[PDB]
DNA sequence: CAATGACGCGTAAG
DNA sequence: CTTACGCGTCATTG
């Protein structure tokens, strides 16, 4: 049962929508910036393709590089639409909407233990 | 035997005091910051030990985390006399005194902002 | 050129 | 306490 979902990590709000059941996309609640990785990775592009076509061509705009901490929300992390473009540009929207198409009152529940 | 030495990791030139001979603490060439997380292991303190004093008292000062890259270059990094500080609270600056005292002669680097 | 396992950090969760 | 996570280098391979 994929679904949308609140956490935190190092202080920062995030949406989690989980779904595969294993696979999930994060976007963050304080500017709605998305996981570029996690998208590319929804996508079906193993590590070697992501690396590449992040340097090539997602960071070629307005980004922001996380490598640290927790490994689930590092990442390239960008603009909403810029990542819904993204999303569409790969064929992968449809796996994809609930994430892009979310707009929360309060508030989101927990993920599952 | 123990001794410091100069290595390059990621074209960032730095001072390596080895002991043990596994043991490692590095020192930044260009601003002589030191890894606080290579001191705490140079102390008895084992993985979550050092993840609480690291988040609990390192990181509320001048610090920069760096994590990927070269494994052995990763850690928590701050200046040198916060280093120097760190290392006597923690009662290991007598065990790691040639990293702290080492000089290449002309000349030490301004703290930086 | 491209791939890939080792490394080991800061985090999180059991 | 224990594990799981993913990243970016380095060495090594095809």
């Amino acid at each position: 049962g994929p679904g949308i979902y609140s956490a935190t990590y190092s202080g920062i709000p995030v949406y989690e929508y989980q779904f595969g059941l294993k696979e999930h996309v994060m976007r963050r609640r304080v500017d709605d910036w998305i996981n570029a990785t996690h998208i590319l990775k929804a996508a079906g592009f193993d590590k070697p393709a992501r690396t590449r076509i992040l340097e090539r061509e997602v960071q070629k705009d307005q980004h922001e590089k996380v490598q640290g901490g927790y490994g689930k929300y590092q990442g390239t992390w960008i603009p909403l639409e810029a990542g819904e473009a993204l999303a569409h540009r790969n064929n992968i929207f449809d796996r994809l909407r609930p994430i892009f198409e979310f707009s929360p009152g309060p508030d989101s529940p927990p993920p599952a233990p």
